[PDB]
């Protein structure tokens, strides 16, 4: 079934409609399950994933469930290529959503997007689960405007070394703390850093972090003490929150639980 019963979904119960997304991992199609329920069908391009390891871990990820986490309904592994059946989010990736000027966002909406993501990440943290590539491109927005965290943990199965090596051309350098870029030291605190950058993306309406700097320059300068400027739409109290994610010393950065409380405090003042 869809999130109930077998986690192996029968692809004969799926209809494959419009494409929602495409990249070096595969292609994402909108679909219906038993002609009633909307789904996003993420089909894994052969040659891109450690498929055995990925299927083993998908079974465990079936147990992750939270309102602000993109729901995994199941998988289709008895064919080539394999599919992941996931929650359909009608408004697409958060990065493009932020860049659409027609939305004319209020700052109250931007803070709520931060709350949404933070609640999802507090959940993952309580499960000792790392996202490992948190960023606006990896969040989705549903038909009601709710943001949910997507593709959490997926980078563990990507074979392309340009994307998993901290020196690779596809690595999330601009979302990584210095100890990741220097020593490959991953932890909850490197998710925390990325979340700070994600808040900066949100309040910048989707601008690229450190736009005037190359990947190599960014890595060098953030280690020296460069930090992202306060976006014009971010109040001092909002900037204080995202800035706290970027302390040089990882164990000085907050937890997602503390970040969420800070975000609620700012919301509660309206
Ligand atoms: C490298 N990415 C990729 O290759 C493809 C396919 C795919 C993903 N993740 C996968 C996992 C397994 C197989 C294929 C993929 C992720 N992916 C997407 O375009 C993402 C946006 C995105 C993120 C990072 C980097 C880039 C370049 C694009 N969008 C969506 O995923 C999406 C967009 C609209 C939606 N509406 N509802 C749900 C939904 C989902
Ligand atoms: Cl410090
Ligand atoms: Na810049």
């Amino acid at each position: 079934g869809l999130g109930y019963g077998s986690w192996e979904i029968d692809p004969k119960d799926l209809t494959f409609l419009k494409e929602l997304g495409t990249g070096q991992f595969g292609v994402v199609k909108y679909g219906k399950w038993r002609g009633q329920y909307d789904v996003a069908i993420k089909m894994i391009k052969e040659g891109s994933m450690s498929e055995d390891e990925f299927i083993e871990e998908a079974k465990v990820m079936m147990n992750l469930s939270h309102e602000k986490l993109v729901q995994l309904y199941g998988v289709c592994t008895k064919q080539r290529p394999i599919f992941i059946i996931t929650e359909y989010m009608a408004n697409g990736c958060l990065l493009n959503y932020l860049r659409e000027m027609r939305h004319r966002f209020q700052t109250q909406q931007l803070l709520e997007m931060c709350k949404d993501v933070c609640e999802a990440m507090e959940y993952l943290e309580s499960k000792q689960f790392l996202h490992r590539d948190l960023a606006a491109r990896n969040c989705l927005v549903n038909d009601q405007g709710v943001v949910k965290v997507s593709d959490f943990g997926l980078s563990r199965y990507v074979l392309d070394d340009e994307y998993t090596s901290s020196v690779g051309s596809k690595f999330p350098v601009r979302w990584s703390p210095p100890e990741v870029l220097m020593y490959s030291k991953f932890s909850s605190k490197s998710d925390i850093w990325a979340f700070g950058v994600l808040m900066w993306e949100i309040y910048s309406l989707g601008k690229m972090p450190y736009e005037r700097f190359t990947n190599s320059e960014t890595a060098e300068h953030i280690a020296q003490g460069l930090r992202l400027y306060r976006p014009h739409l971010a109040s001092e109290k909002v900037y204080t929150i995202m800035y706290s994610c970027w302390h040089e010393k990882a164990d000085e950065r907050p937890t997602f639980k503390i970040l969420l409380s800070n975000i609620l405090d700012v919301m509660d003042e309206e």
